[PDB]
DNA sequence: GATTTAGGAAAAATCTTAGATA
DNA sequence: TATCTAAGATTTTTCCTAAATC
């Protein structure tokens, strides 16, 4: 019936507003904030909680961010239930917390009444999916090929799709098909956003 | 003597918070809450107010967001304040809004007294925009054109959203890039996070 | 039976340059 | 002096479509 919350949000003004937009609901307790990864793993044993509430990318090195700092936590605290709060609009990272089975998402955008959707669907037992959310994986066998993988890898490191095709003596659009299909694969759209997926899982 | 506010962020979960540390300060009023530009600026005459509280990027595109649509803002409604409170540690595009002569920075990493600080400020030159300053620098155009980029917007579409020539755009970014001592887009964008 | 490979057509982004601004 | 703008020809990349491969 009640629920223990922690909260993990390196915007101090953003930890703040989740306070207080949790403040309001009575059948939740706040039981920790934080701010770093490293505070976070140090009193996660400290604080029996059945609720982490966290951005993806935050300071903290030993145990990182982002899917890294998750799958830390499915691992040795598998008990507690991870909703992801993020800014994050990327299909593909996402989609890739997603197969880590945690029980939310939530984006920063557009989510005022999200949040206590998210959190009153862990008290059913089920998982809540925000219109923007599903929007955003709209786009969405999903692996990459072997050619598709190398000419990826070979982006990531700063070759141009040119340069890309000198290198394995195939022609330009070849390459390109390669990089455009594994990006359709991925449900990313630009450049940016497939770069941005490369080193979320790295 | 007292103070009127109208907040504008994307970040409905942010605005509340904004709203209630505000909601502390006596003096203060919260006057109007805005989540895109245009609805902002549609409502600017409409509320006689002395402060906005803006991040840079946020959806409206009439008006534009950012440097563009503070700019804009300073044009016409020059009575009205702008603090910017914002989320990055990007030095250079940081740098080109400090050079904007606004009433106010504060980092969203930091900053829970920040922003009353910033705002009492005003009450009595700019204490705020002197903060972090210590810490090659890119124009104006230069940054907006940069941060659109690393927002994931396209050269032809920070082209489109701006009313503005491709050449123009990117012969901006190509020359910020020069300016940072970049040679490429992953290069660019792995700056871009430091 | 989907991946690997490209052709021409086409569009997107850069290398010029150059007037204008301020 | 540096910055804002964009036509002009050029380069890079993608769209569409289709062949051999494995």
């Amino acid at each position: 019936n009640n629920m223990n919350v922690i909260i993990a949000d390196d915007h101090p003004i953003v930890l703040f507003g989740i306070r207080k937009s949790l403040e309001q609901i009575e059948w939740v307790n706040v039981v920790g904030e934080f701010e770093d990864s490293t505070a976070l793993i140090n009193n996660l044993p400290k604080l029996d909680a059945h609720v982490l509430i966290t951005d993806l990318s935050m300071p903290g090195d030993k145990y990182g961010d982002g899917i890294t700092l998750i799958k830390y936590i499915k691992r040795h605290f598998p008990s507690l239930s991870i909703i992801v709060l993020t800014m994050n609009n990327n299909p593909a990272i996402l989609s890739a917390v997603l197969d880590l089975d945690i029980e939310g998402i939530v984006l920063k955008q557009g989510a005022p009444t999200d949040l206590p959707k998210a959190l009153a669907a862990l008290q059913k037992g089920k998982k809540f999916t925000p219109e923007s959310v599903s929007r955003l994986l709209e786009k969405i066998d999903k692996r990459l090929s072997p050619k598709e993988s190398e000419v990826l890898r070979l982006f990531a490191e700063g070759f141009l799709v040119t340069e890309i095709a000198k290198k394995l003596n195939r022609s330009i659009k070849t390459i390109s098909s390669q990089k455009k299909s594994a990006m359709m694969k991925l449900g990313v759209e630009n450049d940016i956003a497939l770069l941005n997926y490369l080193s979320s899982v790295t």
